[PDB]
C-alpha cells in the first residue's frame, strides 16, 4: 500500500487541533471505584482499543469538562442484550462551537477491564458505574502467539502486539466474531486461557451476512485487510456522534452502490465513500471507498459494520 497507516487512527476527521493529555492513571486491582458511563455508545471495549467521540448535547458535554478536570477516565460496558466493562481515558480533547452550540470531541483509549457492582442515574441522566477493577495477570505463551500469528497470515500477508496481555485484546478487538464471543473474551483474566479460545474461533470462523436477512454472505476472513495501525477492524464517529466498529476488506458480495462518492467526514483521508446494502434487503452494511488520486495504492476498499454483520 502507499497509504499512511498512521492517519486512520488520528481521526483528523474530527479536526487536527486537539488538545493532548500524557499523564495516565491505571487504578488497582480490585478496588473499587465509581466512575461516569458513556450514554449513548453501545459498544464492547476493549483495552487498547481506541473510541473517537463527539459529544453535543448540555448534559454530556458538561460531564466531559469534569472529567477532564478529574481523572479524564469514564466507563464503558459490555451489555448481553450490563456486569462488565472496560475503563477509557481521554488523550486528546478539543472544545467547538457551531451557531452557538457547544461541540466535543474526544479520542480516548480502552485501559482496564472492570465488573460492575452497582450502577445509578443521576440528575443529568448520565449514569454512574461503581466497579471493581478485574486484574490482567502474569504468564507467557509464545506458542500459542505464533499460531495465531501463522492463521492470521494465511487471512492477510510486528505491527503485532509482542506481549501476550496485550496480542490477546489485539485479537479480541480485530476478528469478525459476535459480541457474545467478544465478552466471552472478556470474562477471562489469563491472556494465556484467552490466546487459546481466540485460536479455536478462528478456526471455526465462517463468512460474515447481512443482519437483517441472514441470507447473503457478504465477506469472509481471507478478505479483511489492515489499513489502519490499530488493525482491520477500528472504531470511528459519523457527523452526529454515533460510533460504527468498520472491518476493513478488499472485496464484498451482494452489494449495491447509493450515490456518487463523497470525501465529506471521510475516515480515510484520501479516499471517498459510497453506501453500500444488501443486494436482497437493501440495508445499509457500510460504504466503499475509492482514491482521489490514481497514485494512491489501495484504489478501492470496502468498510463494513459490524453492526449490520452476523456470523454464519
Ligand atoms: N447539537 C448539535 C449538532 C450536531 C451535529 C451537527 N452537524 C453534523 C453534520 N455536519 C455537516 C455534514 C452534513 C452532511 C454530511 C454527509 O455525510 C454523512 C451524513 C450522515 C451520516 C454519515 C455521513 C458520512 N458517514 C461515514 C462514511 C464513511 C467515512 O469515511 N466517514 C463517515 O462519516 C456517515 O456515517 C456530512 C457532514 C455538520 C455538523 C451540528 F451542526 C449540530
Ligand atoms: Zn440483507
Amino acid at each position: 500500500i502507499n497509504f499512511d497507516t498512521s492517519l486512520p487512527t488520528s481521526h483528523t476527521y474530527l479536526g487536527a487541533d486537539m488538545e493532548e493529555f500524557h499523564g495516565r492513571t491505571l487504578h488497582d486491582d480490585d478496588s473499587i471505584q465509581v466512575i461516569p458511563v458513556l450514554p449513548q455508545v453501545m459498544m464492547i471495549l476493549v483495552p487498547g482499543q481506541t473510541l473517537p467521540l463527539q459529544l453535543f448535547h448540555p448534559q454530556e458535554v458538561s460531564m466531559v469538562r469534569n472529567l477532564i478536570q478529574n481523572d479524564r477516565t469514564f466507563a464503558v460496558l459490555a451489555y448481553s442484550n450490563a456486569e462488565f466493562g472496560t475503563t477509557a481515558e481521554i488523550y486528546a480533547y478539543r472544545e467547538e462551537q457551531d451557531f452557538g452550540i457547544e461541540i466535543v470531541k474526544v479520542k480516548a483509549i480502552g485501559r482496564q477491564r472492570f465488573k460492575v457492582l452497582e450502577l445509578r442515574t443521576q440528575s443529568d441522566g448520565i449514569q454512574q458505574a461503581k466497579v471493581q477493577i478485574l486484574p490482567e495477570g502474569s504468564g507467557d505463551a509464545e506458542t500459542l502467539m505464533d499460531r495465531i500469528k501463522k492463521q492470521l497470515r494465511e487471512w492477510d500477508e510486528d505491527s503485532l502486539p509482542s506481549n501476550p496481555i496485550d496480542f490477546s485484546y489485539w485479537v479480541a478487538a480485530n476478528l469478525p466474531i459476535d459480541d457474545s464471543l467478544r465478552i466471552q473474551l472478556l470474562k477471562i483474566d489469563s491472556a494465556i486461557q484467552r490466546l487459546r479460545c481466540e485460536l479455536d474461533i478462528m478456526n471455526k470462523c465462517t463468512s460474515l451476512c447481512c443482519k437483517q436477512c441472514q441470507e447473503t454472505e457478504i465477506t469472509t476472513k481471507n478478505e479483511i485487510f489492515s489499513l489502519s495501525r490499530e488493525g482491520p477492524m477500528a472504531a470511528y464517529v459519523n457527523p452526529h456522534g454515533y460510533v460504527h466498529e468498520i472491518l476493513t476488506v478488499y472485496k464484498a458480495c451482494n452489494l449495491n452502490l447509493i450515490g456518487r462518492p463523497s470525501t465529506e467526514h471521510s475516515w480515510f483521508p484520501g479516499y471517498a465513500w459510497t453506501v453500500a446494502q444488501c443486494k436482497i434487503c437493501a440495508s445499509h452494511i457500510g460504504w466503499k471507498f475509492t482514491a482521489t488520486k490514481k497514485d494512491m495504492s489501495p484504489q478501492k476498499f470496502w468498510g463494513l459494520t459490524r453492526s449490520a454483520l452476523i456470523p454464519t
